[PDB]
């Protein structure tokens, strides 16, 4: 419905996800990641050196959409996927790589406002 919504998302450490990507394809990674952040069941891991080759393409980013400002602490955040080099959307900087939340302990939550497709 609306265009943004406010979401706390729970960041996790890479060595600790069980399920380390959303699927197999750019559509599929786009559509269970949007169902996820839904469904509150959306981890986020900061990517730092070597944390994407223990994750499975394609990937999904959230990256800064925002305008001037970030409302409250929430950055406005959009969704970008990556296969093969390739990055399906154009937005600002990475705030990291989602992936299914199934349990695991988050070292920090990220407060962010998710853009609609």
């Amino acid at each position: 419905e609306k265009t943004h919504v406010q979401l706390s998302l729970p960041v996790l450490q890479v060595r600790d996800v069980l399920v380390r990507g959303f699927g197999d394809s750019v559509e599929e990674v786009l559509s269970e990641a949007r169902q996820h952040l839904k469904d509150g069941t959306c981890g986020l891991v900061e990517v730092e050196k070597g944390v994407l080759p223990q994750l499975e393409q394609p990937y999904v980013f959230i990256k800064r959409s925002d305008a001037r400002t970030a409302p409250h602490g929430h950055v406005m955040v959009e969704l970008v996927a990556e296969l093969e080099g390739i990055q399906y959307g154009r937005s600002g900087e990475t705030l990291g790589v989602l992936v299914p939340h199934v349990g695991e302990i988050p070292v920090a939550y990220r407060k962010v406002l998710l853009r609609k497709n």
